């Protein structure tokens, strides 16, 4: 409760790697690569986990933007018509 942080998107996990992962946007079309280390909100995210996340085009590196703090959101809040792609592997 020190500084005020406003603007967040949410978005469904499309990847999980060991080590990181990917969060596909639900306006945007493109990943947030997020690291395992603002997962400590708490919470063991999974295949198509919706996510809240302020995200910032850093001030330093000024460019690159990262997920900070991640809070696995709960079902009800996010919602989003997505399609779908039969093809085994």
């Amino acid at each position: 409760g020190s500084s005020g942080s406003s603007g967040r998107e949410m978005g469904v996990i499309a990847a999980m790697r060991d080590g990181f992962g990917f969060i596909k946007c639900v306006d945007r079309d493109v990943r947030m690569f997020f690291h395992f280390s603002e997962i400590l909100d708490g919470n063991q995210l999974h295949i198509a986990d919706e996510v809240e996340f302020t995200v910032v085009p850093d001030m330093l590196s000024a460019q690159r933007n990262h997920a900070i703090r991640i809070k696995k959101l709960p079902k009800g809040t996010v919602s989003f018509h997505s399609h779908s792609g039969p093809s085994s592997g």
